[PDB]
């Protein structure tokens, strides 16, 4: 028996789980597109935006693992560059499908439509080279199959987006339907055996001479499959564990030995003393490591850290290409048993104390929000914060245990999270269809990408989405031009927006008093995931989470 | 006395009147949008998406000669590459200008912010080297002023998207300000003696030969200096003329030459004869050539083809590299006149007659409407037409004298037009403020930018969004999957959208009933414009041109 | 005033001392050549085929430092690869410049000629990506320069091959000639001081535990501009240095401490001995390290060994980026000085003996011969050996002081050297005209490459062509299919092959007893570069040095 | 090779066929692909049915015989004889049995068909004017046709043919060898 290669392609996806597809039907890829609607459990997203589309598949990668997009040659492959460029950046696995052109013996010489005009057809091609981890521009089906794996395997071992152009004369072609039968190897290879040997030796030996040692989750210890090695490391050693803006999310919090969101200067003063006073740092994910022109000045002089990466060791200075994290961390915890024996748990800087009671008038302030959200989180959660106050407003919140946080802190594209919300909630319905997303967003970035919210409404989804109305792009007067008219925006109904994209089972609420929160927070028919929402908060132009309002000073 | 050079860009985009300029603040061009303030007569659009604003950017150098927008680094600038690719295939001048952190920086892996992570930062440089002219990233304010004054230059000169490279530090540099007393030539250099020359000798000699010459108006006829020349063209010999689907707008329709729109396939039987039956054309402003689509094939009966290009020209397959012209238009028709003498004056097609009254109760069909568009237009008008359904059917429409369109028929993507009717009204308004601007797009693209009505409205602007409402993509239904679910989309209360945004003044009013549109388009208040308008027009699924409804059954 | 492009690039040449270009002229490139003639003391090869051409750029890179080869679109280039893979490999800096069609802002409709037919122009520059440093097909002339100046400035910083198209059109536009005056930076960054540092300390850390050490001079050692650094080494430390084959010509053999040539299972006993029992290796210029399946066992484990590469450092399996051999190898020789200070002289291997006396007409064998070679050869000559027999025989002769060796040992491929031999003894003609060049290639060899003997003769140089006539593809024979016919070839009237290209003043001798060859070599007039010589040597079929009937067994 | 599509085949039978019916001078042309893919019978056979004019490209010079009547030499564009040129470009309709070559420029010449009304057969395709049939394969359609033109080029009216080149005159022994002569005395 035969299957076509278009068929084939999705069945693959559906087999490692990506059962969403993102984009919008066009040129050369409305064939391909109905072999999608054959394999059973897929479904087609049915974007407004091949931008909103290539965000909605990054929330999607992260919270299922990996995704996949489809757009249409030269005007929609163009317009996700940004939302891959932010996945090739923050290490999201995102394989974008094109739809190419008939692959013909002799020159194209009547493709027009949709092309520069200079008869060039590699450039958009060329283009997507530079933010993709490989590219496969696929001209045989003789070995077409082994190029979708590859494309689907190397995107999802490596977490970075990769680019698969394929010809629409061949998405109908057959193919071997038994090449199915054979699973898609998502396996790594085991390590270098004599290299991950003196890698550990070192860190035994680093782990030997330390004094007060300190555990630094980063970005790349969430969806790198590397959760258990990391709760066991905290474990085994007990040593003080810290996240990063980046990190936050992928520990613990409610752990007896979490110290908190470690940000350079914008630290909690316990905090920064004791992240600054260790004298070995093991830092999981890394990826971040030094920033200080911008955010804050958690740079220092990196003095004796090892950093566990995806694909490769850093200690010091000296480097291990080839080791990666995942078996390290494992023949590394084995023996760090015996070396950790004696070890003195160093205290651990305490909670931030929750809000003591207020009149129910007081006006909403977002200090108190960001400590009191603590409370309306629960456990399951996926929280969504926004570039801008949001961003930096959800460090400040004490994570119930086993909650994901998306928070685009390198890439920091605004509109980025209105798509996520769609493609996260998506997997997140496909998960535990009782899992709760919440999304913070300000009043600026919403207008960029908007209309994906219809998209959430088409598919009855039932995300919380939080829309922080200080009239303008605070974030931005802080750092400059307060008065800024480049600053101000057009004012819009928010709450209205649901009805007018066809929400007809919804809810709108304008939350002004802490009173008001509290009640609504809290209200029992509220904490259940029923039907769309959109809460929108009444906040101050100027107000802003304290850790932001100190290093909006120097930066 | 000085000048930064900050403001010395917007000095000198003033001086060639770009007025407005686009795009949205972000983390590296915020010093320099301050400057934009500091010259009289200029402002900042405040776009809510850079997509659509490099879509803007485009609408208004399409009608006011060349544009600029500003980005910031990597997020900005990547999210704008769609509209400014389609800048560079339809040739239109769109400068794009990105403010890129402080390359005069003595740390290198000191700056993590808006980058791939790997610390290459000509790479967003490199990816628009592709889509540009020519491109410019500045170092030193030595030559910073030569360098914008070259970027402005050949942006205007040669018609093409230019990239403009601005660091932060120098924005707030100063210059010779005396350098502004001297502006930018924005001439052509007169073309080569002896090749202009060889061009005459051989285009009189084919004019001579001709038995039945035509002349065609292309997408370059229009916006490059070069309307006298045709003009007088056309009245010295009397040859009849025709019009592309991307030259309708540049002939006046109502002069007794014109033909008729000539759109391959799709056009009248006796334009299609007129067209083929020619043993000579003179193509003013080609660009367009041989080309098929999933809707219908163009193709030019006869070879022999003299092509006036900006820069060169194309006579039958010889090509005279740097011979612009408008220069040779002219020494053309100096020696011309003899030759044409004894011509004899070919009959051209007749005009269609408007619909036969039909009783008001009757639905609303496409052919009919674009039929009876014809009359509400006035002098002076701008229509622009979303590329689907609507782009095909502006082609039936009889232009009263003096009406410019704007069809993005050759890069086709769709969501342009509610961007460029933005930057579109905008120029119209600096250029007369009872200039009309009209849009007709499907139900389908607005979806994709819908958010920038939002930046109509606040600039009070007063165009007319006549919405089509077909429930779906009908064009694509009818080249492929009627049915599709891909091709369906999510309901949206149209008219409900220009409150939304927080249209104060605003109307909105929806079309059924033949009569329906003809009461309201009969209306001498609606003929006014006086605010923002927005139509929606229902209409079948499945109907279209009937034109088009006919060679998308037989392809 | 102004320099056209394409005499801007030769001028650039001439600064960077490459006064020599290689290529054949052809499409696009014709221009472009004019320009070379007219800047002073350049000159065109004039070769015979692109493939000798890309051989001869190699050599006379190897010797004078840095080369450049001028092909054609298509049917040149494609010629080159081989050359140009083999230039990648082995680390030589060789700049590819192909004369491309003209840029056109259309589609080049009607380009074909020299086309695989199919419309696509970058196809041939693809394929070049994989074994070149960087590529770089220039558009505008707004900074073509600078482009040139980079892939200049890549090819000699880095030493590996560079692809420069350059579309004819461009060649005779101007540029500033005024940016002649600024040469081109040819110098490396200083290394990363932390990083630089912490490589010493280890160093120095291994040298003082080391007992018994060893220096180990590797490929690239010999042009990384590097040859004093490891004078030094060899003299502060005093330890025993020996070489690899592909080391070999890179130190002094006449020197005290000079203990051999290290091939691993193919060393002599004593040499063998000698660099596995050393508790430390310094091996510069590593490249190689590691040979199992083909030539020697020289692999190892790499017991506790420093590798200094000319951008990174390798010591044991930690590595450090961006950290390069010169300045560190610097850094590193200030400290060497205390830590050796009381350090005891571990004897090192004698020299082979010199051949005792045997009656003149005893016939020739090559183990004699590579040994009383030694004898011959005098301070400055450059010795370059074929793969097969020569390239091993080689191996087993002692350079008198100051010698350059050219071998292709990891490339390896046959005929190379005869294009090596034109390009190196160019490039000496031009450093010190009595400069020697001997070169010994076998007969199965020459004729792969054969007539660029011609071009030897049109340029009157004076090399020293040594043919092993041993009837066959001995070297095969020995590995496999002794009698084989795929191994025999066919019989040439080598000698004459001089006077049948053109040469008029030459001289030709056999050699069949080492009577004849004492005879000859020793004559006074023979060792002078007077005039182009072959020398035809009569070996057996089946002899062969030691040192490859040895491996030849287990492979 | 497979058989070709049955409906496919055929449009493109019932489209040449027409297209022969309307050609008022239509002319047979060999190219680069006529010669090894297996498509000589068909080929002869089409020149024999029709009595077209035949011309051959730089390429399809000599895949077709060139004794025959109706040859009427080669068609190297601009470097043509003029007769040769003005047969071929007076042509309104024109066959390419095993197309490659198409409208080029060279250094040295110019190369392009004045006519577009042009049937490209191809080893693996059919490229009528614009429309292009993949996989037809021309063997088999090549054949089909042959079938059902028969009747349409009954009432043909034999057009002339340019005439082949008179070999040199008997020229003395002792004049210095040129090219011009050397490339017409070679026929002999
Ligand atoms: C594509 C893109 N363009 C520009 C920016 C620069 N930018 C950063 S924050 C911001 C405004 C966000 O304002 P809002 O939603 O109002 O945030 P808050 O006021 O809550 O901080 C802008 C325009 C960006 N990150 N990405
Ligand atoms: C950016 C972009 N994405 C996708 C397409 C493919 N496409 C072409 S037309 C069309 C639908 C437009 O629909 P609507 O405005 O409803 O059209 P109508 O029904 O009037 O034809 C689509 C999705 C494109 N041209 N550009
Ligand atoms: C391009 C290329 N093709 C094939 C070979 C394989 N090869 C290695 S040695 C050899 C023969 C060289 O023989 P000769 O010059 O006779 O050497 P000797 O007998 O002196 O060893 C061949 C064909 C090669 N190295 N490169
Ligand atoms: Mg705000
Ligand atoms: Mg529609
Ligand atoms: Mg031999």
């Amino acid at each position: 028996s035969e299957i076509t290669l278009g068929k084939y392609l999705f069945e693959r996806l559906k087999q490692v789980n990506v059962n969403t597809v993102f984009g919008l039907p066009g040129d050369f890829n409305l064939s391909l597109l109905d072999k999608i609607y054959e394999v059973e459990g897929m479904r087609w997203a049915g974007n407004a935006n091949e931008l909103n589309a290539a965000y909605a598949a990054d929330g999607y990668a992260r919270i299922k693992g990996m995704s996949c997009i489809i757009t249409t040659f030269g005007v929609g492959e163009l317009s996700a560059l940004n939302g891959i460029a932010g996945s090739y950046a923050e290490h999201v696995g995102v394989l974008h499908v094109v739809g190419v052109p008939s692959i013909s013996a002799q020159a194209k010489q009547l493709l027009l439509h949709h092309t520069l005009g200079n008869g060039d057809f590699t450039v958009f091609h060329r283009m997507s080279a530079n933010i993709s981890e490989t590219t496969a521009m696929i001209t045989d089906i003789a070995t077409a199959p082994a190029e979708i794996d590859r494309c689907i395997r190397t995107t999802y071992v490596t977490q970075r987006p990769v680019y698969l152009g394929l010809p629409a004369n061949l998405v109908d072609l057959n193919v071997p339907a038994k090449l199915l039968q054979t699973p898609i190897d998502m396996s790594l290879k085991p390590n270098d055996a004599e290299s991950e040997k003196e890698v550990i030796d070192t860190i035994l030996v680093l782990i030997k001479d330390a004094k007060n040692p300190v555990i630094l989750a980063d970005a790349c210890c969430s969806r790198h499959d590397v959760k258990a090695e990391t709760k066991k490391l905290i474990d085994l050693t007990q040593f003080p564990a810290f996240v990063t803006p980046m990190g936050k999310g992928s520990i613990d919090e409610q752990h007896p030995r979490y110290g908190g969101v470690y940000v350079g200067t914008l630290s909690k003063p316990e905090v920064k003393e004791a992240v600054e006073s260790a004298d070995l740092i093991l830092s999981v994910g890394a990826l971040l490591s030094d920033f200080n022109t911008g955010s804050f000045s958690y740079s220092y002089k990196t003095k004796n850290i090892v950093e566990f990466h995806s694909d490769h060791m850093k200690i010091r200075n000296a480097t291990f290409p080839g080791v990666q994290m995942k078996f390290v961390l494992q023949k590394l915890l084995t023996a760090i048993a015996d070396a950790a024996k004696g070890y003195k748990p160093v205290a651990v800087p305490a909670r931030t104390p929750a809000n003591a009671a207020v009149p129910a008038s007081t006006p909403l302030k977002q200090e108190w929000m960001w400590n009191q959200l603590g409370n309306f989180l629960q456990e399951g959660d996926v929280v969504i914060a926004e570039t801008g106050t949001s961003a930096f407003g959800i460090n400040q919140t004490t994570f119930p245990n086993n909650t994901y946080g998306i928070s685009q802190v390198l890439w920091g594209s605004i509109g980025f999270t209105t798509g996520a919300t769609l493609g996260a909630a998506f997997a997140a319905e496909e998960i535990d269809p009782k899992k709760r997303v919440i999304l913070f967003i300000g009043d600026g970035s919403l207008q960029l990408t908007v209309q994906e919210i219809s998209t959430m409404i088409r598919w009855g989804l039932k995300p919380y989405l939080f829309v922080l109305n200080n009239d303008g792009y605070t974030i931005e007067k802080l750092i400059h031009g307060p008065k800024a008219q480049y600053n101000e925006i057009q004012g819009w109904d928010h709450l209205s927006l649901l009805p007018t994209f066809g929400a007809k089972d919804y809810e709108t609420h304008r939350v002004a008093t802490t009173g008001e929160w509290d009640k609504l927070t809290q209200d029992k028919s509220f904490n259940d995931n029923s039907k769309i929402r959109m809460i929108e908060v009444m906040l101050p132009v100027f107000d802003a989470p304290q850790n932001l309002v100190e290093q909006a000073k120097l930066t």
